[PDB]
This record gives structure tokens, C-alpha cells and sequence, in this order.
């Protein structure tokens, strides 16, 4: 598996995942720094505060 891993309005890149992972996601929060966006390989669990995708399909992140 590959997924997106560039933060925020970056221009789009990508990594390859450790073997075994099926899961890129995409994580919105706000915090002192304005909106963050991080985008890699897995799926954290939902927390509160943080919009939270997780998709299983090459470069789906985006």
C-alpha cells in the first residue's frame, strides 16, 4: 500500500507503507497554528477535536 503523507494544502506526495498495512488516513485539526492537516499510512482511533478518514484505495487521502 501507498498513501498520500504531505500535510496540509502541500503539493501531494507519497510513501510506501510497511507490509501488512491496508489503511492511509487523513487527520483535520485546528490548534495555535491555524488548520493542520497529516495524511500517512494506518488509522488512528477517532478522537474528539479531530476529523478523522480513513479509505482503502492507492492515494485515496488526498
Amino acid at each position: 500500500l501507498e498513501c498520500h503523507n504531505q500535510q496540509s494544502s502541500q503539493p501531494p506526495t507519497t510513501k510506501t507503507c510497511s507490509p501488512g498495512e491496508t489503511n492511509c488516513y487523513k487527520k483535520v485539526w485546528r490548534d495555535h497554528r491555524g488548520t493542520i492537516i497529516e495524511r500517512g499510512c494506518g488509522c488512528p482511533t477517532v478522537k474528539p477535536g479531530i476529523k478523522l478518514n480513513c479509505c482503502t484505495t492507492d492515494k485515496c487521502n488526498n
